């Protein structure tokens, strides 16, 4: 109970907030669809092409469709994101062209992040948790589309067992957001300080949050190495796509945050 630890708190508070009023899905409520909770109702599941069709209601060719689907939604996160990113203290503060390259980089470790939020090993929430698509259906798609997923799903069920709560993830994505170390920043500085505030909070957060969890906050700071990882081999597995299925088009605000990376 003291000035530095309240000012962490409020930050905490304060990114918490933020985080709440910017992205609709939640852990607690994906949590909560997908274990069986009465605060929330049943997801729809998806498994093989007669559900797919089938749920095609309420929720061209089916792999196409559904990466299609899956870049709208990214499309949707981003916008998320750089909502969230306003409202981190100071970001906004900073020099323009560091902001757009804190979100260019940003914003797929991010995604990553968030989605292992909607993952069990089994599946994946989708259509902001009305639906239910199983991995075996997504590793089921035909080549290359049905590489995309298998690796979030590993990451997810890893990174899911450190089972973090949505007030731990506010602050943790904060930090990810403001790294000094990207690419072409042109005054890191300001930036290290912003984030070594957010890492004092979430080091306060992680240990109030979880007092028995040992080195948490290092164990977490490590997953960093895994999103990189899988961020660089999606963008391998897109640059095939563009290669092969030259009839298909990304959407263009994904086209400039995936060039360069």
């Amino acid at each position: 109970l003291n000035p530095e630890s309240a000012d962490l708190r409020a930050l905490a508070k304060h990114l918490y907030d933020s985080y709440i009023k910017s992205f609709p899905l939640t852990k607690a409520k994906a949590r909560a669809i997908l274990t069986g909770k009465t605060t929330d109702k049943s997801p729809f599941v998806i498994y093989d092409m007669n559900s797919l069709m089938m749920g095609e209601d309420k929720i061209k060719e089916v792999a196409i469709r559904i990466f299609q689907g899956c870049q709208f939604r990214s499309v949707e996160a981003v916008q998320e994101i750089t909502e969230y990113a306003k409202s981190i203290p100071g970001f906004v503060n900073l020099d323009l062209n560091d902001q757009v390259t804190l979100l260019k980089y940003g914003v797929h470790e991010i995604i990553y992040t968030m989605l292992a939020s909607l993952m069990n090993k089994d599946g994946v929430l989708i259509s902001e948790g009305q639906g239910f698509m199983t991995r075996e259906f997504l590793k089921s798609l035909r080549k290359p589309f049905g590489d995309f997923m298998e690796p979030k799903f590993e990451f997810a069920v890893k990174f899911n067992a450190l089972e973090l709560d949505d007030s731990d993830l506010a602050i943790f994505i904060a930090v990810i957001i403001l790294s000094g170390d990207r690419p072409g920043l042109l005054n890191v500085k300001p930036i290290e300080d912003i984030q070594d505030n957010l890492l004092q909070a979430l080091e306060l957060q992680l240990k109030l949050n979880h007092p028995e969890s040992s080195q948490l906050f290092a164990k977490l700071l490590q997953k960093m190495t895994d999103l990189r990882q899988i961020v660089t081999e999606h963008v391998q597995l897109l640059q095939v796509i563009k290669k092969t299925e030259t009839d298909m088009s990304l959407h263009p605000l994904l086209q400039e945050i995936y060039k360069d990376l």
